[PDB]
């Protein structure tokens, strides 16, 4: 996949938590070739679709990290993935996916994104099931670990 | 929402189990109201847009039911969700949103499909963040239940 698509949304992702929650997560190694390894507490995902061209995002998060990010964003720690919880993901699939979605249209690159659905499940894993070219790009900091994994055809 | 909307998708999940197993699953009474309750082992789920519209489905399998659907077309059960059980389900949510789109392209409703993804974890929940209407409807049967919703706006 190129760059130039891939990172308006690894810097959509560093923005919104740099500007919401005062938060500067270390991006590690990147996965070219293989996803289903990586394992999250909540997750957003949300679909694209361009001209001749259909994708896939998603933002995984480990519990202690999501957590944090509330207690940054709202002052205050739920103990655990609530309801309010998954709205906060629903919202920073938007965030991430529409702060990309600008920067990409000045790029050319134009698309429409669909409903955010938010995933809850201990340790669940994350597939984008297509031929098309994707990326995994972990993100860490001192409260765990976020996996965001973008998917294209065309 | 719309009866005429919806219906296509339901149709097409039982015309596509029959199709790959012929697996006749019952269906139950629907929630319209709230999602995040229903709980499964793998799901399949996919992002739509149409003109000034955006929508989501989720299809949610119990580990159980997505093996024996599996046997019955194999001949011997899995015994846990791999890789090739997480293939199936892309296909089969592809297989039932494309069969709906179709059906709805007819009645005047057009949308294109983003790609699909699946989910693996014991016992998940999946919340589709939308101000439009919501179906969450279960099927079920003797080797358990699966479940679809579908989410709409515009």
């Amino acid at each position: 996949m190129n760059v130039d698509f891939i990172n308006p949304f690894l810097d959509s992702l560093l923005n919104v938590l740099k500007t919401m929650a005062n938060m500067e997560l270390k991006p590690g190694k990147p996965n070219l070739k293989k996803d289903n390894l990586a394992k999250g507490d909540v997750s957003g995902l949300i679909g694209m679709v361009g001209p001749q061209t259909k994708g896939s995002l998603s933002i995984t998060f480990e519990e202690t990290l999501i957590l944090e990010i509330m207690n940054k964003m709202l002052g205050e720690k739920p103990e655990s993935i609530d309801e309010e919880v998954t709205d906060l993901v629903g919202e920073l699939t938007n965030m991430v996916t529409g702060g990309a979605k600008n920067l990409l249209s000045d790029k050319g690159y134009e698309f429409d994104m669909a409903t955010p659905i938010v995933v809850s499940g201990k340790n669940h894993t994350i597939a984008h099931k297509s031929d098309g070219q994707k990326i995994i790009m972990p993100f860490s900091s001192i409260y765990g670990t976020a996996y965001i994994e973008i998917c294209f055809e065309g």
